[PDB]
């Protein structure tokens, strides 16, 4: 890298391993449009094996841009629409609360506080139906938002019914293959295993467990390399030759709600660029009210684009800036806190524009 980045990368990220006590790191700065990457540690600490630009880590939340991007170009193909109700793809799904809870609402946690987590014990589609059947919404569709696993999972799994693919394939077919994402599974292949790294919690080495809606929700495992191919992918997405994946990088960046400084995109969350990192900025559930954005607002390009994500054993965190061809990606087999995530990504980041 040219020593400006490796210096302030360094900087920073010397001293979060140490503060954080992080086993294994690996870190990609997209600058004017070209990536540099950065490793640290271990993958795996019992077997001393490193992190390198081949590991593969978990990126918990950070799984939902990828469903955002696949929901929008389902849109972008006509197969759904973010202003159908979901009942439309869900008929079985006659619960009366239902009745004007839409696939945006779905996608953007705002379809009045569905849970955080889908229960352990919901496991076929029989305990899927009666799961959402049963759920009481506290508010209104679309007056609160809720960042919740059961919504925007529920989302995923809606918006493929039309294609007839599986998630998975849906997602292999229309993002990971056209964006030459090949190090990028849902499922991580046997062939593929030697790369996994093992997250840490508490000292333990862990992988997330299956459950409902995970591929969904936080099902997706990747490498810092395909990581800095999916920030190129959504810094510069009219440059993707096809054009229903570039709409749906458009789409997923579009500014539907706001809630303070952030606006919700499909995945995505979005704050107006500059902004500090305490704007930026522990808490198990977190009720805001939201603020439609009627129409909402296509992608700015003056945006900080982002998301953080988190399993058991590891802790990732995505930021762009369009309009400054800039983005970082930090992966990390420990899930620390988001704070220090967001405040080392903005050091990076403000030095580099």
């Amino acid at each position: 890298a040219p020593q400006q980045i490796n210096d302030i990368v360094h900087r920073t990220i010397t001293p979060l391993i140490e503060q954080q006590k992080i086993p294994g790191m690996a870190v990609a700065v997209i600058y004017q449009g070209k990536p540099y990457y950065f490793t640290w540690g271990y993958a795996d600490i019992a077997k001393k094996q490193p992190v390198t630009q081949q590991t593969l880590f978990e990126l918990g939340s950070v799984s939902r841009t990828f469903t955002g991007v696949l929901g929008g170009d389902a849109i972008a193909r006509g197969e759904i629409k973010l202003s159908d109700p979901t009942t439309k793809y869900w008929p079985e799904l006659t619960a009366k609360q239902w009745n004007g809870i839409t696939l945006l609402h779905l996608a953007t946690y705002t379809a009045g506080g569905l849970p955080l987590q889908v229960p352990d014990e919901v496991k076929s589609s029989s305990d899927l139906l009666r799961f959402y059947q049963n759920w009481q919404p506290a508010w209104a569709p679309g007056t609160q938002r809720l960042y919740a696993n059961s919504s925007i999972g529920l989302f995923g799994a809606l918006a493929v019914k039309p294609s007839g693919l599986s998630f998975e394939q849906a997602m292999q077919t229309r993002v990971f293959q056209p964006l030459k994402l090949n190090h990028t599974w849902i499922n991580v292949p046997p062939a593929e295993e030697k790369n996994y790294a093992w997250g840490y919690r508490e000292g333990k080495a862990v992988h997330v467990s299956p459950g409902a809606l995970d591929a969904e929700a936080y099902g997706v495992k990747s490498t810092i390399e395909d990581m800095a191919r999916w920030v190129q992918s959504n810094l510069k997405p009219l440059d993707i030759n096809e054009k229903t994946l570039q709409q749906g990088i458009q789409l997923a960046q579009s500014r539907y709600w706001q809630t303070g400084d952030m606006y919700q995109g499909l995945g995505w969350e979005m704050l107006d660029w500059p902004v500090n990192p305490d704007s930026i900025i522990k808490i198990a559930l977190a009720a805001r009210p939201v603020k439609a954005i009627t129409p909402p607002t296509p992608a700015v390009r003056a945006s900080w684009v982002h998301k953080t994500g988190a399993t058991g054993g590891f802790g990732s965190y995505v930021a762009f800036i369009p309009e400054k061809e800039l983005g970082i990606v930090m992966l990390a087999n420990k899930n620390y806190p988001n704070p220090a995530r967001v405040d080392a990504a903005w050091q990076i980041l403000n030095a580099l524009q």
